[PDB]
């Protein structure tokens, strides 16, 4: 047996590997790994943790994902989709990702991306409004977030507000000096920790991503709102 399941659901390793919801394609090159048994056949996609900082996290040690088979996600920050298909990979056809991206030129490759996807909602917007979007947004179960902004925490904790269900939960990408970059790294992961709890986002985990980056922290909690 080649490919063992991950802690993870979802997840796998042998070097971290998702399966292929569309057999055949790479999305960014990687490599892609297929394994076939009489009539059974299974292929799985390299996850590279030098271009994922969610793949960083697992490789780190990370307790919890709470991005799992069936999860209804909603991804700030979905860039072109490297991670986003990883996360589209795990979550499977019953689950969905919402991928929220302000650029058009990487918007372009998010709506590729989703051709081939059918969990896959590209949502082409500035996530700092969603007002804009809320109407497309279903309850979701998980925000994961990477949108490099001074004010991230406000723009998550506002998301949460409109879309996170009670209980559910946020994986939060936090690269220091995109928050503010006369800081330390310390004293922005406290400050930004602190943001959180104030905003009913109870962190429940907190590590950094040493050897695949520099000062960058993944924060993992539970979102526990008032009456
Ligand atoms: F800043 C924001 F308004 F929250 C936002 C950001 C965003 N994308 C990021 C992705 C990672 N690099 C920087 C841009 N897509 C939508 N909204």
């Amino acid at each position: 047996v080649m490919v063992e399941p991950h802690r993870h659901e979802g997840v796998f390793i042998c070097a971290l590997v998702t399966k292929n919801l569309v057999p055949g394609e790479s999305v960014y090159g990687e490599k892609r790994v297929s394994i076939s048994e009489g009539d059974d056949k299974i292929e799985y996609r390299a996850w590279n943790p030098f271009r994922s900082k969610l793949a960083a996290a697992i490789l780190g040690g990370v307790d919890q994902i709470h991005i799992k088979p069936g999860a209804k996600v909603l991804y700030l920050g979905a860039a072109s989709g490297t991670t986003v298909s990883h996360v589209s990979d795990i979550v499977g056809p019953d689950g969905l990702v919402y991928a929220v991206e302000f650029s058009h030129r990487s918007g372009r490759d998010l709506i590729n991306l989703a051709k081939k996807r059918t969990n896959i909602i590209p949502v082409i917007e500035d996530a700092r409004h969603p007002h804009k979007y809320r109407m497309l947004i279903a309850m979701v179960d998980v925000i994961f977030a990477d949108v490099a902004q001074p004010d991230q925490t406000r723009i998550v904790a506002l998301n949460a507000h409109t879309f996170l269900r009670n209980g559910g939960h946020f994986v939060i990408s936090i690269k220091a000096n995109c928050i503010d970059s006369t800081a330390s790294a310390e004293a922005v992961f406290a400050s930004e920790v602190k943001k959180m709890q104030q905003e009913n986002m109870k962190p429940q985990e907190q590590l950094t991503l040493e050897p695949y980056e520099r000062d960058h922290a993944v924060v993992v909690g539970v979102y526990r709102p008032p009456p």
